């Protein structure tokens, strides 16, 4: 009862030409694709990229490996799945992508008596997410996966999702678990590319990431706060303590800059300005520009220090404030 | 006497396909899985994931390799191994699992008369553990490892752990060997999960780790501890001295600022606040309000300086109270 | 209808030996070489490499593939890549190339009726890119990429580029992205080199890349432009402030020098100084010199207290117009 | 004359099946083993492994293999290894073992006719070397290299060191180079292990590891002892200087706080005291003793000056002195 | 007039064995060995090895493939390479070779009618270059190359370098680049070397390597020179002046200490002193030295004010002397 199943395996390759594919020569191949994210890695900031572990699953009619039988499926693995001809998919944009092969290669093939074909292939790709840190760390991020055929264009092999955008990807509730990014949703989006050996059609399927701020918060922001409180601290000491007032506008002039070198260590090196590096230089400018106004001070506390007095008054509740004030323009206008 | 045992093994493969799971169409294959850790590999925090070495086995029955021979069990290697069906397990949250080749690929084959089969292989699996870091360091991981197979759904092939928990897992005393980690136990768990193509059974095995804590005490909390205690020196100064007494509150707040962002470099970039850095913003606060005060009485040591040197005298006696019973809190709260 | 295709297959490799290259001992085979970037990847200056992800092509002439048929294109895969004859193409400076598998090789493989044949082959190569960095960062790399034959000498196959230099080598709008360089444009070459084993023919492609400042204005120039006022601020303390003017000239010092370590980190270890370092240095001398100043003064504040304090006066004033008056000479220099 | 030898191997594989071990059913197999280290790579403290190369060696005996010629041995090469069985050797603490293939799979299989069988492989073994850092650096370690059959149980193959210890492994005398590790010596030794599947022969080579001290000195101890030394200067200062000495202690408490740090980042993050903390406190605990002795003479420099100055005095040689006599204790203590 | 080539390498594999040498039990097997070096890769110091690119060939004579034809030379690929017999050759010191198989496996085979063998092969070597730091950086590297057979004893093959040395290694113009190294030269030797499986021959080949200094210039001896020159500006301010000597002793002293420690960073952890680390610990003499001039003063500066202000005047001198002296010695020392 089981020989059966063998007798009709036998058959379906009884001639069949794994090179060409399906329907040639009489109609356009038509593949549906589905992708089910088993879990979206972590996302190297540093290196562009990011990692994913998906589910990647295609759709295909061939007339050939038309059978009766009792049975109306055929469950498989990979030990058929390179007798018969797949399509050549690939992903632009991945980097470097290895299947697993561990117990054994993660492979399904099904077939129906009308000849539908479901292949479902497990992957790990090393995708490139280009993204602009213009707003960073305030940034919505779009990070696509582009694929597509390699040999095949668009006249002979078409890729379009299955059903809506919902059904089209799936993503399992643990595995979209990050350490500083909040997956929003996904999309998907077709589009026809013309090159030198012609149209390929593009499946680019698009995951939004919320960066979620608070990590920076307890690494960058809260220091340089603190440094800016310190700072103004000088201003309630005396005048005549020259040495005391120096050290403070000195510590923390330095400890900015240090914050401003290490806050980066770890950012891409970007040749541009972000939201994080004008908030630095307000800071910076707050910490040496009260040096400057001790300095101004101590300057001119001999030849007229009644004007020098009000000046250190003023100063303790002007420059509180106006970094209070910074504050919510920066964060309000961010944070909408 | 030897040449038997050769015949027999070419009797089996003849008319065998490897590509028709054993009993198709009359039953549900049933796997017992059994294993044995050969080490617990270290802990990767930062990349939220884990090094282990085991001994996977499994059992099932096949009719079709029944056999007769003054033999009762048939011991071998990988040999045969691709010549007979085996199941398509693979691990789900395994991201990156590669078998060991040398000197051999690690794989035994045994059969008996009745037709059972045992398969152990070994294997490296570099899984993703997610770690809910709440009441870091003072944490409980409870790492996974879920696998399954990949195109056989739970109405074809089930997995079941053989015998109770403790004989389905076992752990080498000398492989459970982690710098940073107690292996407290282990359990094992089984569900099942619908999806797109049917339902599928899992097999998870859960860990137990209690993070041994005397690391960051040497690294982190020290430090933190010292700096409080070298920033209440400056109470035991006079007044005058302003210099002296704003270096120790200068420093020892950018002391403790730098072990705030050195002590979360080998931590993961978590968005979320952790026990620790709750202890690192009381101590903080300790070194920030001695400068407040020491700030304070300066600049009220000329109207009443009687004042002034009753706070400096009871400052003395405050701030060490309040971190000692801190700390009694803290720790109690944690530890219990 | 679709069998034609497959006994026209059966009959190209029918006495075909794919040891030989196309019209041996009858003329010397001609290759014609066009390349599509499909991303320029990441420039590592540490490694003094770079990443790049092309389409890589190549166009010969074989005789034994003629063939008569309705179709006058025959697309395929890496299926019949290997049962046919390929030049043993490899990349002189290409350090490791690997190619991708995943989900199927990409490779692609046409013929028509003439014998025309087309091979293009996915590649990503982590080649080398020497650099001279004497006028670093405001520099102009051209990072080679050389490939050609590695048994087949200049007298038996030649490689030529295809029509002109912009349909030679395309490169993807999106796929030049790089973090600190710009892709100016790229350009051929050809050439003949003599060895022990003969004559072969080397075809080059040059990239120019044009470094974009910005990331080290933020990262390196910026402090030491900041560092150089904070120290120019001791011009404006009184001379009988030792120990506050001491501090200015001892920090920004130590800070000059951790940033030049700092920034020559990142840096390859080139044994030799470029203009960053030269900037460094003049930086270095200001803050240097404002301590021998003030040393200076410091030290004849008693004999000729006079002449120190014109010292003082004019030196607030000479240093700014010497460090604005160098920097225009600086930028201006590199900056044409 | 050369065609002889190509018949006697056709013969010898007429009818032997490789997926036998010899004298099945007969006798228990016996395995001679010799290991000669090609080099000793060097030892990753951090990751607590270690890297080998070898040439590992078996011997056995196989009557199938018996032969008679004009030649009493047969050298060959990985060629015909496959070709005959092998013992299923693997290595137990091996986290990552991988042969060199370049430029040929270095195997050699050398038979002679009364069956003996050699079979000398080269392998690099990232195997793990568990650590007791209890007396670190002054530490003997005792790294293993545990081996043994993955499928064939002690009632059928057994493992035996050949002749003496010192013929069963060897050593280059360049190979064993480390950076910061002498190679006293090497050891064997046996056990068997009873687990599920049975009970499996272990083979077991211990390499004595003395730490060789100097790196450490340079590096964490004399930057503490001058480190100390620079504290007990503020001793030979005056009481009055209240500004001068406070330096002293705040820079040389956070000079020892970051070393402990530093020291500890190039060292695995174990959960326990070394003896290096241990000397560490202790000179954390001198510069700190030495600012509370000034703090303490400060406060009561008022009203007792006398008693103030006994002690200035008295503690400029207290510390010297238990700062040396605790070093005394400290080397000889561990120096033993 | 193509089908002659094919007829030919049939007949040549007609009856031929690869697993028998050339010449085997009539005469020893000859080989020549001639090094084409691509490129010499990156040194690295930490890891004690470096990389290398290389086209290694090798020549033989076999009988068994002398032919008869109009083409007195066969040009080929790899795809006969693995047909016909090959010495095992391996790289001794080589911890990780890996052949380059893009676009196509890197192997060129001619043969020639009297049956002469030419197989070159490219190749990418990791092997290990122990290094005696003594006089680091002024030191003269001596990296070698050792390879030899892996089974074949000196009895049955032999290699030997062809023609001089001149000849035997040769190395690309601009392959030879390193970024802290100089290619002074290359040189050749051969040794005989008996072990337990036999006498075995090997070939050596060692490139001189000169380290280029000037990287170092700009990383630790000038932070080592001007802090030294920063130290002795103390020497010129006047002795009541404690707070503002105090800062300069102190900083420098720990400036210098960190340098030590930031500069053993990059160095591999070797457990010996080298020629830096005794400029090092001058540089720490003199600026460690400098504060106990201020400190001896500081303290004799009431009972005999005299004397302490001639040890101020005469040390402005005496120490920027000694320290000008000791760096002739130092560099004139090494430099030559
Ligand atoms: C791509 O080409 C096909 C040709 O049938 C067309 O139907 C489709 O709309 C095109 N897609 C786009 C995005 O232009
Ligand atoms: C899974 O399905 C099987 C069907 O027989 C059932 O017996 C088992 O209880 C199910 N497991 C769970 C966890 O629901
Ligand atoms: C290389 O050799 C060929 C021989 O035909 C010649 O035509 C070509 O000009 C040469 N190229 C160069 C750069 O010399
Ligand atoms: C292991 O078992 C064998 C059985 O013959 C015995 O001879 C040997 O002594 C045992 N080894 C140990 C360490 O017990
Ligand atoms: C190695 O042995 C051969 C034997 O013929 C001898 O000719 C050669 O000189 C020996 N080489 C050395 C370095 O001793």
């Amino acid at each position: 009862n089981i020989t059966i199943f063998t007798r009709i395996l036998d058959g379906l390759l009884d001639g069949y030409d794994n090179r060409l594919r399906p329907g040639l020569g009489e109609r356009i191949t038509q593949v549906r694709t589905d992708m089910y994210v088993n879990s979206f890695g972590p996302v190297s900031d540093t290196e562009m990229e990011y990692t994913i572990d998906i589910f990647f699953a295609q759709t295909w009619k061939d007339e050939r490996l038309r059978f009766k039988g009792p049975m109306q499926r055929l469950p498989l693995n990979n030990l058929l799945a390179s007798k018969i001809w797949t399509p050549d998919t690939f992903f632009h944009n991945g980097k470097k992508s290895f299947a697993h092969w561990m117990t054994t290669p993660n492979r399904m093939l099904r077939i129906w008596n009308d000849g539908r074909v479901l292949y479902t292939l497990r992957l790990t790709i090393s995708a490139e997410c280009p993204m602009d840190l213009e707003d960073f760390p305030m940034d919505e991020q779009n990070c696509p996966l582009k694929f597509g055929s390699y040999a095949y264009p668009n006249s002979e092999v078409v890729y379009v999702w299955t059903n809506g955008s919902t059904k089209s990807v799936v993503v399992a509730e643990d595995g979209s678990r990050l350490n500083q990014y909040h997956l929003m949703g996904q999309t998907v989006g077709t589009e026809n590319i013309s090159t030198s050996t012609g149209e390929y059609t593009i499946m680019t399927a698009h995951f939004h990431l919320k960066r979620k701020i608070g990590y920076f918060v307890i690494q960058t922001y809260l220091p340089c706060i603190m440094t800016v409180i310190l700072s103004q601290v000088s201003f309630w000491l005396n005048r005549e303590s020259v040495a005391a007032r120096t050290v403070f506008g000195v510590t923390t002039v330095l400890t900015m800059t240090t914050l401003s070198i290490s806050a980066r260590n770890s950012l891409p090196k970007v040749a541009y300005a972000t939201a994080m590096d004008w908030f630095i230089a307000v800071c910076y400018a707050f910490v040496f520009s009260a040096l400057l106004e001790f300095a101004f001070v101590n300057y001119i506390t001999k030849s007229q220090p009644a004007r020098a007095a009000k000046i250190d008054k003023m100063s303790r509740i002007v420059f509180p404030i106006l970094f209070g004030t910074f504050n919510l323009v920066y964060w309000a206008t961010y944070l909408n």
